[PDB]
């Protein structure tokens, strides 16, 4: 196994592209992504469910450069959170 | 810059859906996210029947973050002892990394 | 109020009586799957956005076992099919053994 940060961004389902874009962009060598519902407190909704990502990244820079660009474009304006953890990942797989 | 959060997932019966959900806002949490799942597991005790459809999509998974352990383990404590022993469920709490930003 | 293992298996939805078997056969108390989608980076898909993936959550009371299952799963699926995994600890009531 190898430790790796596991970079977790839930947001609206519409954002599903853009965001896609910015994690293969910035590098990392690939993502999940899940079909989820929810709510929140911030009530800034853009259209009036969500997804949510999983990004496993072997460098904490590069979770922080995703995590930031994904916040800066879209926090203010979407329904968004994020989050991350640490995971132990198989060998067999470059992050 | 950053806040270390508790993270409360339940795994539980689809016709839970919004008993939990509601269990989840009278406490306080700041907002939950649920996905549908599928899953089997061994208490047996899932209220329509065993033994069950395996990979019907009859479940469903909450995540709430809180920065309150005490809120975790309220929202927990509630739906283990209203559902555990008459539903399918499942539980657990992890701690994670969230930006100051969200009010948890 | 115990520490326990998860292990998560992100492959494609094909495997999912495959996998599925793997975890019971193993010994694994449950497990629960997910609809997903993804892209990787080693392009090996047995078949972007189409929920062709599923995830699977596994909660085993000891790492050993945990690291059993992914064992298993990688030597057999991992070089034919799109697949990763990885492993946390989680925090669990005792009122559930795994
Ligand atoms: N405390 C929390 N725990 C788990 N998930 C959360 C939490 N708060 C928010 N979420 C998830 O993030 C999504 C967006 O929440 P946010 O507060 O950023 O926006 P919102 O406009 O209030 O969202 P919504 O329109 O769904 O209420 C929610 O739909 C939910 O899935
Ligand atoms: N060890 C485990 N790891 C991951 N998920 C689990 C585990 N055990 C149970 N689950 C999840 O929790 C759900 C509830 O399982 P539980 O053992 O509480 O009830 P059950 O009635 O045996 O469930 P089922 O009818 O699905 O077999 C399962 O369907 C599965 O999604
Ligand atoms: N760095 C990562 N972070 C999160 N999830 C990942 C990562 N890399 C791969 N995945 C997930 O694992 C799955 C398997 O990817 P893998 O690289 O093993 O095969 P692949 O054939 O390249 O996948 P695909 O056909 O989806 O491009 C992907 O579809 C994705 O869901
Ligand atoms: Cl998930």
């Amino acid at each position: 196994s190898q430790q790796v940060w596991k970079l977790v961004i839930i947001t609206e389902e519409i954002l599903l592209k853009k965001v896609s874009k910015i994690i293969k962009e910035a590098g990392a060598s690939g993502y999940t992504v899940l079909a989820a519902a929810g709510e929140g407190s911030r009530n800034v909704r853009s259209t009036g469910s969500n997804i949510k990502f999983e990004v496993l990244t072997a460098s904490r820079e590069l979770a922080d450069q995703i995590q930031d660009k994904v916040v800066a474009k879209y926090f203010d304006d979407y329904s968004c959170i994020t989050y991350i953890s640490t995971v132990e990942a198989l060998r067999a797989h470059k992050f």
